[PDB]
């Protein structure tokens, strides 16, 4: 699960980071 769970963080952060950067 760590693979999906670990990677899931990157995706979640990726979207959040993009939103913050406008």
């Amino acid at each position: 699960f760590f693979h999906h769970i670990f990677r899931g963080i990157v995706h979640v952060g990726k979207t959040i980071h993009r939103l913050v950067t406008g």
